[PDB]
This record gives structure tokens, C-alpha cells and sequence, in this order.
């Protein structure tokens, strides 16, 4: 029996057998008053002390969210849907500590993605027990509010100030500072890592002054705040808030009377209405996301990045080879996970209208012009691969690259990776390649489980990635120093070296997607 005295009370964990060893898991520790009733849409409130032994032996409720129902019964989509009950009462976190108890272990804090509308820390691919067992770090992950319940914005109004889900994250980082030493953890050695909207979240903690003292280093997988989907403007946010008010019958004149009316609405009413607050949205539609609230985020983050206004520390940043492919089968005409998705020039043009709905004809033409000059015009995959590249370069790869160049220009070490391995267990079709989100299982060491039917070469690749991530968190330097590994050079703004992650030869390359990213980063924002 394993009871720890946290600052708010005693929690009891459970014992886990992992690779002939043991991990102690604390699942579902609460870190805030449940944001219910009059607390819905507010910032999270501190938790009152309990005098019993809290039983932290099962994953807690997931936060209210809409489910991906586009492919019922398909593991490729459903692996991402919540695996606990949905509830507003969802502000809980998990802790995996090595056995026996460490003395001063580095802590890894995971922040999941999901487009800021979905996600949960209880997902199988976020199980931190392998990192605890293998690298003797402490893995922490938290649930945070998402969708309108987490990011509805009436800027300046504390009844719904925006960025509540980011403050949920922040309060959990504070829990680790106040409590993790009781678990064997070193609160002075905390590395945030996250993927997609989780990665964008991590980058925003690098800008928020309130999070500066709550972590040491940061890892950003397939995401950063300067990606076009990551920050809702004050314009759209209030137009989206106001729409939601109309759809729910809550249009009032006193701006607080609106919030009051959305608080007697059942969570389902709010959820089913989030889809329509945007007139013509995209598959990547972040209906309710981070805004410039003037509390968590003091200015527009592009300006903060550009003028060096962020925590000075090391970062590890990276992207996958085919970020853009997953989105094509959520709306692009002619695409389907159940065929090879050979699309015509006309279908490609229609696809740009889907992903760039309010962009001018000239802007859409300029995308076509940059991506439709190929070596071979007979190649029938040409338009199919071009549209995936368009979506991935615009939405993920070029913003991550630009974040890395700009962040490192202020003098910190940065490490950039290009993940190009397609999991042998990937349930999506082959033409979709190295998809968005399918490095995560390698980062968490799932292929280290010999029973799970990954190949040997994947166990090795995961084993090395896990080492490099752990060395990064522990030492600010993501090297594998023992097994004659390729040395990972720092990403400098001149040479822009990066490391490729794959099962064969890990190489050092320069200036990833240079041509494509000059278009997206220099020319396209003019249109
Ligand atoms: C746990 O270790 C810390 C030292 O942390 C080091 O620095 C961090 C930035 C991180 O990178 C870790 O890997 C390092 O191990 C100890 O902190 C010291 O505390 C004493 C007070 O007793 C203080 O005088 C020292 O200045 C601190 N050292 C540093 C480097 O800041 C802490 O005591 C250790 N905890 C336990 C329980 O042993
Ligand atoms: C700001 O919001 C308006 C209002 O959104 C419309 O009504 C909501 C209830 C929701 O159902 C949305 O999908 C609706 O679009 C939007 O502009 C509207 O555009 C549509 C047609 O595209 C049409 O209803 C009206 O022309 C507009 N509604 C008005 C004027 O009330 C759009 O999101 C934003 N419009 C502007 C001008 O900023
Ligand atoms: C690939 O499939 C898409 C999607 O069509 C559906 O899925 C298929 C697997 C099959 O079950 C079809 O019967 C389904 O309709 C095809 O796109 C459709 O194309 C037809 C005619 O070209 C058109 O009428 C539909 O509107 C299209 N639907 C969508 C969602 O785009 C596409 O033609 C298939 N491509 C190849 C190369 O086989
Ligand atoms: O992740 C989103 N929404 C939550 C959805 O319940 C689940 N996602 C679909 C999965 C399919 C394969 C890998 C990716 C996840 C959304 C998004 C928006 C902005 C940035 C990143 C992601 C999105 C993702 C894929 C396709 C369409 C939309
Ligand atoms: C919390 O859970 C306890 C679980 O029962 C046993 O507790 C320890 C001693 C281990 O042996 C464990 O494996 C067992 O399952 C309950 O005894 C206790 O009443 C519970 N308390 C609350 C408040 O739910
Ligand atoms: C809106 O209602 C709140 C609560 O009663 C009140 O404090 C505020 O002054 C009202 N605003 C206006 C403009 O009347
Ligand atoms: C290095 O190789 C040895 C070979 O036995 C293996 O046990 C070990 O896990 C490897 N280490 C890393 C970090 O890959
Ligand atoms: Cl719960
Ligand atoms: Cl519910
Ligand atoms: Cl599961
Ligand atoms: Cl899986
Ligand atoms: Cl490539
Ligand atoms: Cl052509
Ligand atoms: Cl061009
Ligand atoms: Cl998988
Ligand atoms: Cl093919
Ligand atoms: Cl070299
Ligand atoms: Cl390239
Ligand atoms: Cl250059
Ligand atoms: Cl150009
Ligand atoms: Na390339
Ligand atoms: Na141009």
C-alpha cells in the first residue's frame, strides 16, 4: 500500500508490473475545484483540503467534448476519442513514479492535443508507465477544459475571460511545483512536452509570464502557437461567443447576462452548437481556442516571439513527414482512407477551397502555382501528394520551423527533428504516410513492449527516442551518448541543421522545406 501526503491530503496509488520491474501509478488526483455551476467558464479555483485518503487508482472523467464520429469502428480515428466518462468534473491529473521511489527525478509533464476541442490524458498512447520504468523520470499528465467550456472568450470579463483550459494546464503545473517532491520528484527539473494543440500549448507557456517559474525546458511535437489554427483572434472569438449565444437562445444585451444564460444550458446543448459558430469552417477548425486574453497572454504572440518575449531555455521541436494527409479524408473531394485517393487537377483546386475558404482566388492560385510544378506530370499521385503537402506545410511544418528559428535567435539551444517512420501497426492506408500524431507512441515507448507486435527495428527506434527525450529533459541535450548514435546538432538560424528519425540511418540535414516555407512564411501572409 502506497500513500503519499500531498499538500491537500493523502492520496493512495497502485502498483504496476512493467518489464520485470514496477511503476507506481497515481491516476486521477484532483487539482482544482470542479468547474461546475457558477464556476463554469471561470478560471480554475484552488482545491480545499481533504482529510481522507483520496483513492487515485483509476483514470478520472474526461472533459466534455464532441467525439470524432467520422469513422465508426475504425481504430485509426477512435484511438483518439475519450476512454473515460465525459464530465464537467474533469480537472484531474496523473503521476507515474519509478519503483523504488526516486530521490530527485526529473519530471516530464504531458499536454495532449486535440485541436483545443478534444483530448484526454487517459489515452493508451499517453500511458507514462513506460517512461517511468525505463528512464526513471516522473511522468505527469493532466486533463484541461476544451472547446467552448475551455476557451469561450468575452475578453476582459472574468465570467468567461478566455484561455480557461490554458489556466487549467497552468494550475496543474503549479500542483507539481507544490507537491511533486513528495513523490520523489525534482520540481526544479520539469520538462513540458506535448503534441499538436498540446505542443501549441507548450509554446504558449513559454510566453506566459505566469508559467515562467513552473517548468525548466519544453518539447514541441507537431505544433506551435504561430500555426494558423492555434490562436483565435478577438474578432472571431467574440463573433463566435455571440453566435453560440444566438444558437442557444442566450442573446442578451448585458454581456454578463449572456454568460449567465449559458450556465443553465446542459453541456450537450453547448457541445452540439459549437460546430456552427463558424460559418464556413475547415477540417482543422478550432472553434474555441486560445485568445489574447490580457492575462495568460499579454499581447499577440507573433509580436512576443518576434521581439524575444519568452522564457529563455532549451527547446526540442519537430514534425512528421506527412502532417497534412490525415485532414484530407475529412472533407477534401476525391479522398478516402479506403482507396488510393488519386485526385484530378480540378479536385485539387476544389480541395484548396475546402482548406482556405475565405482566401482570394489569387491566393488559391498562388498555392496551386507553387505546388503544381513537378518533375513528372504523368505521376497520377501528383495532386494527391501536393494537397497533403500544402496542408502540412501551411499548418504544421513551416510554423514549427519559424518558431524554432525565431526562438533560437535569442541565444538558446534548440534541437529540431524530422520524424519519417511509418508505424508498422498504422491502421490508416499507406498513401497517408507518416501521419500527424503517430510519433507519440514512439515517444512514450509503446514499441518497447515486445508483446505488442511492433518490429524489432521499431523497438530500437523507440528506445533511442525515449533516451533522447529523457536526456533532453534531464540535461538540456537530446543525445544518445552510448550506442554510437548520430549526434544531434543544435538548430542554428544560419545553417538550420536537423536530425531525421527513422529505423535505418538517422542523418543530419539542413533547411527543411526551404522553398515551401519561403512561400508560406514570406509570400502567402501578404495575400
Ligand atoms: C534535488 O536537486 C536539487 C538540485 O537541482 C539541480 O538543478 C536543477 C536546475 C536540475 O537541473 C537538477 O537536475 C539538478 O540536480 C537540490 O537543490 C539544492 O537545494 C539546496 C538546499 O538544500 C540549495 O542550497 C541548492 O542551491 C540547490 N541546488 C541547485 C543546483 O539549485 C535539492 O536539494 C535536491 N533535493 C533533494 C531532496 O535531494
Ligand atoms: C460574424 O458572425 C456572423 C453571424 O453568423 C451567422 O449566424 C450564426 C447564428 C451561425 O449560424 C453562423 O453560421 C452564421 O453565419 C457571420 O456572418 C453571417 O454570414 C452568414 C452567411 O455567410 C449570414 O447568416 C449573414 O450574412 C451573417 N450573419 C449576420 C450578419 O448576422 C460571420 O461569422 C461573421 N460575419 C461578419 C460580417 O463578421
Ligand atoms: C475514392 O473514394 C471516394 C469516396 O467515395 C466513397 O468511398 C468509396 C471508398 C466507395 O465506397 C464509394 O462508393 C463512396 O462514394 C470517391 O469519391 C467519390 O467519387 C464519386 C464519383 O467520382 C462522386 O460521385 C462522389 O461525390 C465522391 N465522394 C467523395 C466523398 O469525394 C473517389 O472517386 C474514389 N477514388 C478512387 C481513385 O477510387
Ligand atoms: O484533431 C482535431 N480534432 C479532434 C478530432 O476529434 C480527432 N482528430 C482526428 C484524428 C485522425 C488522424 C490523426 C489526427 C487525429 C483537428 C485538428 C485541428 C487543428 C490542429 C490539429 C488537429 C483535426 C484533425 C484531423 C482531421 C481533422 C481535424
Ligand atoms: C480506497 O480504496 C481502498 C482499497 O481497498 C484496499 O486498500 C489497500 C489497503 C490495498 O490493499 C488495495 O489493493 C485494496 O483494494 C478501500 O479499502 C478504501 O475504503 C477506499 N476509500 C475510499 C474513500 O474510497
Ligand atoms: C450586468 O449585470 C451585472 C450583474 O448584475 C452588473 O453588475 C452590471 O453592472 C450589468 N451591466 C450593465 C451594463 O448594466
Ligand atoms: C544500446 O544497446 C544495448 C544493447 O544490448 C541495449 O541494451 C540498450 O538498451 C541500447 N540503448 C539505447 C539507449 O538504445
Ligand atoms: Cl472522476
Ligand atoms: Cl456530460
Ligand atoms: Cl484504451
Ligand atoms: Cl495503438
Ligand atoms: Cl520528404
Ligand atoms: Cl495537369
Ligand atoms: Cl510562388
Ligand atoms: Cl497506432
Ligand atoms: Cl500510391
Ligand atoms: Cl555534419
Ligand atoms: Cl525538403
Ligand atoms: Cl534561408
Ligand atoms: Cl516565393
Ligand atoms: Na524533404
Ligand atoms: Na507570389
Amino acid at each position: 500500500d502506497i500513500i503519499i501526503a500531498t499538500k491537500n491530503g493523502k492520496v493512495r496509488g497502485m502498483q504496476l508490473t512493467v518489464f520485470g520491474g514496477t511503476v507506481t501509478a497515481f491516476l486521477g488526483i484532483p487539482y482544482a475545484q470542479p468547474p461546475l455551476g457558477r464556476l463554469r467558464f471561470k478560471k480554475p479555483q484552488s482545491l480545499t483540503k481533504w482529510s481522507d485518503i483520496w483513492n487515485a487508482t483509476k483514470y478520472a472523467n474526461s472533459c466534455c467534448q464532441n467525439i470524432d464520429q467520422s469513422f465508426p469502428g475504425f481504430h485509426g480515428s477512435e484511438m483518439w476519442n475519450p476512454n473515460t466518462d465525459l464530465s464537467e468534473d474533469c480537472l484531474y491529473l496523473n503521476v507515474w513514479i519509478p519503483a523504488p521511489k526516486p530521490k530527485n527525478a526529473t519530471v516530464l509533464i504531458w499536454i495532449y492535443g486535440g485541436g483545443f476541442q478534444t483530448g484526454t490524458s487517459s489515452l493508451h498512447v499517453y500511458d507514462g508507465k513506460f517512461l517511468a520504468r525505463v528512464e526513471r523520470v516522473i511522468v505527469v499528465s493532466m486533463n484541461y477544459r476544451v472547446g467552448a467550456l475551455g476557451f469561450l472568450a468575452l475578453p476582459g470579463n472574468p465570467e468567461a475571460p478566455g484561455n480557461m483550459g490554458l489556466f487549467d494546464q497552468q494550475l496543474a503545473l503549479q500542483w507539481v511545483q507544490k507537491n511533486i517532491a513528495a513523490f520523489g520528484g525534482n520540481p526544479k527539473s520539469v520538462t513540458l512536452f506535448g503534441e499538436s494543440a498540446g505542443a501549441a500549448s507548450v509554446s504558449l507557456h513559454l510566453l506566459s509570464p505566469g508559467s515562467h517559474s513552473l517548468f525548466t525546458r519544453a518539447i514541441l511535437q507537431s505544433g506551435s502557437f504561430n500555426a494558423p489554427w492555434a490562436v483565435t483572434s478577438l474578432y472571431e472569438a467574440r463573433n463566435r461567443t455571440l453566435n453560440l449565444a444566438k444558437l442557444t437562445g442566450c442573446s442578451r444585451e448585458n454581456e454578463t447576462e449572456i454568460i449567465k444564460c449559458l450556465r443553465n444550458k446542459d453541456p450537450q446543448e453547448i457541445l452540439l452548437n459549437e460546430a456552427f459558430v463558424v460559418p464556413y469552417g475547415t477540417p482543422l477548425s478550432v472553434n474555441f481556442g486560445p485568445t489574447v486574453d490580457g492575462d495568460f497572454l499579454t499581447d499577440m504572440p507573433d509580436i512576443l516571439l518576434e521581439l524575444g518575449q519568452f522564457k529563455k531555455t532549451q527547446i526540442l521541436v519537430g514534425v512528421n513527414k506527412d502532417e497534412g494527409t490525415a485532414f484530407l479524408v475529412y472533407g477534401a473531394p476525391g479522398f478516402s482512407k479506403d482507396n488510393n485517393s488519386i485526385i484530378t487537377r480540378k479536385e485539387f483546386q476544389e480541395g484548396l477551397k475546402i482548406f482556405f475558404p475565405g482566401v482570394s482566388e489569387f491566393g488559391k492560385e498562388s498555392i496551386l502555382f507553387h505546388y503544381t510544378d513537378w518533375v513528372d506530370d504523368q505521376r497520377p499521385e501528383n495532386y494527391r501528394e501536393a494537397l497533403g503537402d500544402v496542408v502540412g506545410d501551411y499548418n504544421f511544418i513551416c510554423p514549427a520551423l519559424e518558431f524554432t528559428k525565431k526562438f533560437s535567435e535569442w541565444g538558446n539551444n534548440a534541437f529540431f527533428y524530422y520524424f519519417e517512420h511509418r508505424s508498422s501497426k498504422l491502421p490508416w492506408p499507406e498513401w497517408m504516410g507518416v501521419m500527424h500524431g503517430y510519433e507519440i507512441e514512439f515517444v512514450f515507448g509503446l514499441p518497447l513492449e515486445r508483446r505488442d507486435q511492433y518490429t524489432k527495428a521499431e523497438e530500437i527506434l523507440s528506445r533511442s527516442i525515449v533516451k533522447r527525450w529523457a536526456n533532453f529533459a534531464k540535461y538540456g541535450n537530446p543525445q544518445e551518448t552510448q550506442n554510437q548514435s548520430t549526434s544531434w546538432p543544435v538548430f542554428k538560424s544560419t545553417e538550420q541543421k536537423y536530425l531525421t528519425l527513422n529505423t535505418e540511418s538517422t542523418r543530419i540535414m539542413t533547411k527543411l522545406r526551404a522553398q515551401q516555407c519561403r512561400f508560406w512564411t514570406s509570400f502567402f501572409p501578404k495575400v
